[PDB]
């Protein structure tokens, strides 16, 4: 029950190391959010939501069904979009309503992904408790965006 | 050593109406391998991987990281385009070479998907043990894929 840590140093090692020489994003994607689910202890879901026809529509993930359509400004990933910039959640609920939403997502991240300055889509992490992340995170998981927007750019 | 029984009578409703009302391809293929998942027991690997440019080239899945392309006429995947039918492989290592890739992967079925006569990807299914898909599994994931083959329709 207690997060055992996470290498982000190996972490972004792996990353890069594993999509080297790939620039299909789907792909790149797919084989990310399995990376993550890999080495990211304590989490519930993981994935990718991309950034069309002025909306996010669900990406690659590894965990159970997800909402596929999510309005820019609502919600944790429709803001990181909105606001262009990581969203750091430590108490999900108190984040917006607490209708059946309320699953095994207590606390939340995501990092917004970029191609030439715009938004093309971004990273969400689920956990079933809260403070789940922080600054470190935030740091850490910013970096493995950086080795991704790399690989599209 | 045993397969607890699947509902696909349950499953083929939830999948239908899953992807009820939606029509974005990499949407409903990741909460399609996310469903099927949930509620498929004995089994390492799930996901599609999509027919472009001559080749198939990963797509969303459930499991860890998988290789990115395989070309047509290759392996259990590229086999299914090249003769355009299910796969079904009750043993994998007496399938080609037996390399680094007798893993977890003991049994595998693979269902090429089809959009107006041609061939879009293939739903790929990796299991830990042998014999794992026996006839009756194969026509009612066939029925899912064609239950996907009418939302991409
Ligand atoms: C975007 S909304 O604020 C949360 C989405 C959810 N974490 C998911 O797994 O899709
Ligand atoms: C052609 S190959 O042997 C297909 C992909 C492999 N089952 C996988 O699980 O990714």
């Amino acid at each position: 029950t207690t997060i055992n840590p996470t290498n982000y140093t190996l972490l972004k090692k792996q990353a890069a190391s594993l999509i080297e020489d790939e620039h299909h994003m789907i792909a790149i994607l797919s084989n990310m959010s399995a990376l993550l689910n890999d080495n990211l202890d304590q989490i519930n879901w993981v994935g990718f939501y991309l950034l069309e026809q002025n909306e996010l529509i669900l990406g690659p993930f590894q965990g159970h069904p997800a909402s596929v359509h999510i309005p820019i400004g609502k919600g944790v990933c429709g803001t990181a979009v909105s606001e262009r910039r990581t969203q750091v959640v430590a108490d999900v609920h108190q984040f917006k309503g607490h209708i059946a939403c309320d699953a095994n997502s207590k606390s939340e991240i995501v990092v917004p992904i970029f191609k030439d300055d715009k938004i093309i889509g971004v990273l969400d992490i689920d956990a079933p408790i809260t403070d789940r992340f922080d600054d470190n995170d935030k740091e850490h998981l910013e970096a493995i965006v950086k080795i991704i927007e790399k690989q599209l750019a």
